[PDB]
């Protein structure tokens, strides 16, 4: 599933993201559009053979199991084909733990380096919240 903008924004406000570990909502918002372009379907292979999936990326190396990522971990306890899906519950819930984990978003490196320090609330703006 590709979200519209405004339509991740009201999922993930409803899954309680919005201010999770004092990250605002448009903060999820733009890491989600420049991890998945907002596509729920999103997958790309990792230099150490790792996999991210999902809207969020989420990293076969520590969150997830995909069975092809020897050495592993899976924090979030769930087959990484979960993170696929066009209901975006199994993300945003292992997404919780990811970022509490002691280095809030910066976990994610698209977060990082496009949207961190930005003006992250253009993401909802418009939007019927
Ligand atoms: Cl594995
Ligand atoms: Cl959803
Ligand atoms: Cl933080
Ligand atoms: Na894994």
């Amino acid at each position: 599933k590709v979200f519209g903008r405004c339509e991740l924004a009201a999922a993930m406000k409803r899954h309680g993201l919005d201010n999770y570990r004092g990250y605002s909502l448009g903060n999820w918002v733009c890491a989600a559009k420049f991890e998945s372009n907002f596509n729920t379907q999103a997958t790309n292979r990792n230099t150490d053979g790792s996999t991210d999936y999902g809207i969020l990326q989420i990293n076969s190396r520590w969150w997830c199991n995909d069975g092809r990522t020897p050495g592993s971990r899976n924090l979030c306890n769930i087959p990484c084909s979960a993170l696929l899906s066009s209901d975006i519950t199994a993300s945003v819930n292992c997404a919780k733990k990811i970022v509490s984990d002691g280095n809030g978003m910066n976990a994610w490196v698209a977060w990082r380096n496009r949207c961190k320090g930005t003006d992250v609330q253009a993401w909802i703006r418009g939007c019927r919240l």
